[PDB]
């Protein structure tokens, strides 16, 4: 069957999880790109074995998890090694993603993709929702949540797509500058709208 | 000489050929990406020599043509090999497409590109026309024509950009849910506009 | 701190450097993607070492800098090396760009990017300014500048993003079909707006 896909994105500290949890509480199957990626390389995972074999024993930590910074260093300024890693991980991630879409029982799925803009993954969504906040909010929340410096987060902000680049691809925008309950009004309206879109989309003659 | 390029795209089953042929009917040269892709791997072409060298002489049929099914089967579990193939074919298809745009003597060309959204090729078009239909139509017409199962087309649709992603990059939309004849008037309207756009685009000082 | 990024782009013959110069005259740091590309292959830089590792020590000139002519020929001998080279430079160019934007002293920077649309690099700008001219201007200016044929320029134009593609991603558009001083008034109005956006973007709750 065809499933309706609403993709959710937002920059660091925008409160992506908060909004996705609000939809999850309404019975929507959330498909989380970062959760999937972490599971693909979890201890005893086949791909983690392949990583260790190709790159070295230095790739696996004491506790058995992937040493992400060491792997990063390994592919730095090396397109062939970066290509090798992607050729291993991308199809496993794609497969698990499609699998979860297919196994979803909710009327639409919420696909949470931090890199939606950067990887052009909006092309694979029926609807795009952006959780939006000020860069100030992104800095403060990140500084506080992960106990890190302002300059540290500022560097992360400089590496992700801009706030404007996300808004350029958005169908819907939810402001998340305040407390978690402040999103409830938008979430209720968007959910009711998405359920309607999902119920009509396969046979809908005229778009929008 | 600089030709005005209108790009036509649509999902599987959207009836791209029906619309392109209606533009041909009004005297427009149609350049078809799928046809160009076939032409660049014809017996004797460089791409074919290169493919046999990289993949083996078993990629070449008795009659010297490409064993497409075998090539697809070979690159299927290997993104690296799929990427190699695309990097080879990419500049050759671009070369041939330009050659055929240059040979065209109609007032503008219609460039039919199934993968327009997926490959970001709308960047190369002066104007984008999307042929739009319901997912049900894609399914029913592709089942009815190719005589395949519901669950065969569904897989195609999961591999393609969504309906909404295509509408997101369209300048013009033509609905093709119905019969081929309901298309005639819409195409005539668009052709008149494209004649005007084409007559003025080289010297037009201000954007429309 | 975090600096506001205005991207500038335009096709060949649009007079990008004339616009960039007008903003520099108003006190804005200009960050040029073609200059960055040279800086990332300077002695001591990772891209330089990776080029030498990949192609051989012959890629390094007597003075330790990149032997551009030798690299040019290796790409020509194997066209698919272009892809390796682009893949290497993409991340490194962005990192160097981020580093220079972080170091600028003007409230916003003007980031001049010829391939902004072709490479989707607008995803890394806060705002997009397109310098726009008719194809006729592009043709005549390139003919005069390089003493090349019309037919030679038309092939370049066929190779770059279209006029309409750039207009599709533009936040602001500036006409530069005429004399270099004719842009003065439009640049001043844009400059005043950009300083306001720069002063407000970090704490701005609501988008635009």
């Amino acid at each position: 069957s065809l499933r309706y896909i609403v993709a959710l994105t937002g920059g660091i500290g925008s409160g992506k999880s908060t909004v996705a949890n609000a939809f999850a509480d309404l019975g929507i199957n959330v498909i989380d790109a970062d959760i999937i990626a972490r599971q693909v390389v979890e201890p005893g995972a086949p791909a983690l074995h392949a990583i260790a074999d190709h790159f070295g024993a230095n790739m696996i930590a004491a506790d058995g998890t992937l040493q992400r910074r060491a792997l990063r260093e390994r592919i730095f300024a090396n397109p062939e090694e970066k290509n090798w890693l992607n050729a291993l991980l991308h199809p496993l991630i794609q497969q698990e993603t499609q699998h979860q879409i297919q196994q979803a029982t909710s009327p639409y799925v919420l696909w949470v993709v931090p890199l939606l803009v950067e990887n052009s993954l909006y092309k694979k969504a029926n609807r795009v929702l952006v959780v939006d906040v000020s860069p100030e909010t992104q800095l403060k929340r990140t500084m506080q949540r992960d106990d890190v410096t302002r300059e540290h987060v500022e560097q992360i902000l400089a590496a992700q797509a801009t706030r404007e680049a996300r808004l350029a691809v958005a169908d819907d925008v939810i402001d998340n500058n305040g407390a978690p309950d402040a999103i409830a009004s938008d979430v209720a309206r968007l959910h009711a709208h998405y359920l309607q879109l999902a119920s009509q989309f396969v046979s809908q003659e005229k778009p929008e």
